[PDB]
């Protein structure tokens, strides 16, 4: 099986590596990342919490990770280069609280009587991408208000909250929520706008949950009963529409089976999502995916890379 003669038969080109981003297309960096390194990181799940993690397997430029003292059934699969993800001793030194090992009670964790106790090995700094010494994206403040839309009810625009901040992403918060619906971002997200937006659209904005009197909500009336300021206008930045074209062809992560990478194909398009359809398979697995999702990669990736590459059907 080769991708250069897949494209003779279907008479079909690949998704350019440009149209892609840095992050998306790289294959050169090595896997430093080996079988029992423990580090720290977000639960995908839980996006505003952090958990002591383990390397459980490793493939190519990708690893799962397991969270110690739960079950092996919430493993979940990152890349090397995932800014998820920092090295022991992160937390503590940025601010950030951690949910601890199963047993484990409140202020009881330390990582160098853990290391003991486990005699591992925590995952050496030079891995990570991210290790809060990046400068900040101007403008975005930890407690500072915005508008968002709900990226899993994505007909709402919702009165949100920048709740962290980590090297040149910040974390998106629904005041009043849990942080289920919450997501990392950057300044060009195409799901932000400033405090104002709906109004001088004339677009319903969503207040916070079980807020008093809902829709009498007033921003000028919250921002003034929360001590709160707006993220700066000038702040926010337009993202271009990706230029991927219906029938492109690319690697994909199976979100059934993320161990796996597949053969995929551009079905649809929006100006900043694409729809993917798993070449030989029904297309009642199409799926709708953001442009700069980290585990959509250029045709070569997984060879590239050391990983299998799964092919139609």
């Amino acid at each position: 099986w080769s991708w250069e003669s897949y494209l003779e038969e279907q008479k079909a080109i690949t998704a350019p590596v440009s149209l892609f981003q840095d992050s998306q297309a790289v294959t050169h960096n090595k896997n430093g990342f080996k079988l029992g390194m423990k580090l720290e990181g977000i639960d995908p799940q839980h996006p505003s919490m952090y958990f002591i993690l383990t390397v459980a397997e490793v493939c190519g430029y990708r690893l799962r990770l397991h969270f110690d003292g739960y079950s092996e059934c919430h493993d979940f699969w990152v890349n090397a280069n995932s800014p998820d993800i920092h090295p022991a001793g992160w937390f503590e030194k940025t601010g950030h609280k951690l949910q601890p090992p199963k047993g484990y009670k409140e202020e009881e964790f330390s990582w160098s009587q853990y290391l003991r106790s486990t005699r591992a090995q925590a995952a050496p700094k030079h891995l990570f991408v991210s290790q809060s010494h990046s400068p900040p994206p101007l403008g975005f403040q930890v407690g500072m208000k915005l508008e968002a839309v709900d990226r899993m009810n994505p007909s709402l625009v919702c009165v949100a909250s920048v709740t962290d901040v980590v090297d040149s992403r910040f974390l998106v918060h629904f005041d009043n929520w849990d942080d289920t619906y919450d997501y990392w971002c950057d300044p060009s997200s195409p799901y932000i706008h400033p405090v104002g937006w709906c109004q001088k659209q004339g677009k319903p904005l969503t207040p916070p949950q079980d807020y008093p009197d809902p829709d009498n909500f007033c921003w000028e009336k919250y921002l003034e009963e929360t001590g709160a300021s707006a993220v700066p206008t000038w702040a926010f930045k337009v993202r271009p529409p990706h230029s991927f074209l219906v029938n492109m062809k690319l690697e994909a992560v199976d979100r059934r089976n993320p161990a796996l990478i597949r053969v995929a194909s551009v079905e649809d398009v929006e100006d900043h999502r694409i729809k993917i359809h798993f070449d030989g398979w029904s297309h009642g697995y199409d799926f709708w995916i953001d442009a700069d999702h980290p585990d959509i990669h250029p045709a070569g990736w997984c060879s590239k890379t050391g990983h299998p590459l799964q092919p139609p059907l």
